[PDB]
This record gives C-alpha cells, structure tokens and sequence, in this order.
C-alpha cells in the first residue's frame, strides 16, 4: 500500500514529463483544444503526486485531487476523474491493474475529448 503508492508516484513523475510534451507539441501546432487537454490532465496529475507524497491514502487522494479539479474550473474532467479514480481503486487493490496502470488511466481516461 505504501509500495503501491511509490510506484504511482514514480508513474506520475514520468507522466507529468510526457503530458509536458505533449503540451509542446501540442502548443507548436497551434492546437488549442489539445494543449488545453493536456494541460488539465498535468494539474491533475501533479496535485494527485503531492497528495500521495503528503502521505494521504490512494482513495483519498483521488477524491481529493476531484475537488482540487473542480475548484481550478475543470467540474467536468474532474468528476470523470472522480468516477474513473473509484473504478481504478477498486481493480488496484484486487490486482488487477499496476501501480504504472492506475497513474497512466487516472490521468488519461478524463482527458479524453
């Protein structure tokens, strides 16, 4: 449990570099809707990472970093994140998905358009 928790951190930390490109890339072409997307997804995933570096446990955290979502202005991405985040926790603690699974779903299944 504190195993797992490291392991998504470590997840989001390499997540939170792509999600960066992703942005780049996204920004040098002059696709709004993408950087945007992606931008949304990078606040998710780094105040997802400080929650569990703050020691909070995993399902607190997702519902946690919901709030921190909706409160930024992103009510929409943050209740996909909300219920998409109950569902990884539920299949991440019966194993059926990784530690690099669940960071990598949390972020991008919200960020979907």
């Amino acid at each position: 449990p504190e195993q797992m928790a490291e392991e998504i951190r470590q997840a989001l930390e390499k997540i939170l570099k792509q999600l960066e490109n992703e942005i780049e890339i996204a920004r040098n072409a002059g696709d709004d809707e993408r950087e945007d997307r992606y931008r949304i997804a990078y606040l998710a995933a780094l105040e997802a990472y400080r929650l569990l570096a703050e020691g909070v446990r995993i399902p607190e955290a997702v519902q946690r970093a919901a709030a921190y979502l909706a409160s930024m202005g992103y009510p929409h991405y943050a209740e996909l994140f909300r219920a998409k985040g109950e569902e990884l926790v539920k299949r991440l603690l019966e194993g059926k998905v990784t530690g690099e699974e669940f960071a990598r779903q949390l972020v991008f299944y919200p960020a979907q358009a």
